[PDB]
């Protein structure tokens, strides 16, 4: 009883450039099953017109992931000169209880390294410094450095909100609602890898494991210009 994201036309274009990865990394649609009218309890269209990923466990998502037009999964050189472009509005709700952390948006590499990774999260220590009920960037520092750079881009809202990533020429920028809070940070350390964004609910470090992750988007695109 779950209507699709694809009968809201301002979705074609991200379902048509994207697979849904549901509760790990496998694959439950392509593109064309989005396009077809794909829907779950965890990936629908609310009647306010968000598409809304939901996901319950530790580390379990409901989460698209770039593919290319042409049906390739993209692969873009991830300090490559061209831009990479991610624009999300995103409403996170007050999440359940047990819900310590949502990522929302990544950047990542071909392997198993998220070069950002956009959450919300309940509390976070960065320097020694507490913060509560954010938005943060984390930028893993390398592919063999566990360790990550931190920066707090939000207080958290339920507003519907705009999220730009632009990756390029080795630094990556993310506004928020058109506010510029992260600022050409260097990412050469992906330099030789080869990344793609991601968006949806993925659920880190829960503390109860049956509480649902939610997130909605109104709008999301992104773009890979090949060169
Ligand atoms: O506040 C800090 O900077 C804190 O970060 C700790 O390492 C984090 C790391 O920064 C990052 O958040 C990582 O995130 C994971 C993600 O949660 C998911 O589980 C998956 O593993 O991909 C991400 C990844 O590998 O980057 O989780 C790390 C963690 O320990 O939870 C430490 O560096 C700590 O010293 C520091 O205080
Ligand atoms: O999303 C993360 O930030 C996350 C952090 C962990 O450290 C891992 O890096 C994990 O990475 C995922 C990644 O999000 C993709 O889902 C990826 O999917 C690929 C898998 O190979 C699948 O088997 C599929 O066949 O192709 C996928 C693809 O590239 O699109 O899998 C990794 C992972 O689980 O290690 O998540």
């Amino acid at each position: 009883f779950y209507t699709a994201p694809s009968t809201e036309s301002k979705f074609t274009e991200v379902l048509s450039k994207a697979k849904l990865q549901y509760p790990t990394s496998t694959t439950v649609a392509f593109a064309d099953d989005l396009l077809d009218g794909y829907a779950a309890s965890y990936f629908y269209l609310t009647s306010d017109l968000y598409m809304q990923f939901q996901v319950a466990g530790s580390s379990q998502r409901s989460e698209l992931r770039e593919m290319e037009t042409s049906g390739d999964e993209a692969a873009w050189d991830c300090t490559g000169s061209t831009a990479h472009v991610a624009s999300a509005q995103i409403a996170i709700p007050v999440q359940e209880d047990g819900i310590e952390e949502v990522t929302i948006l990544q950047v990542h590499d071909s392997d198993v390294t998220p070069v950002l990774r956009i959450s919300w999260v309940s509390s976070i220590t960065i320097d020694g410094v507490t913060s509560e009920d954010v938005v943060l960037a984390t930028i893993r520092n390398g592919i063999d450095d566990s360790t990550a750079t931190k920066t707090v881009l939000q207080a958290h809202t339920t507003s519907r909100t705009e999220f730009n990533i632009n990756v390029q020429n080795s630094k990556l920028s993310i506004t928020v609602d058109g506010t510029t809070e992260l600022d050409e940070a260097d990412i050469s350390q992906f330099d030789g890898s080869t990344c793609y964004f991601k968006a949806g609910a993925y659920n880190n470090n829960p503390t109860d494991t049956s509480a649902n992750a939610r997130i909605k988007m109104y709008e999301l695109e992104w773009v890979d210009h090949h060169h």
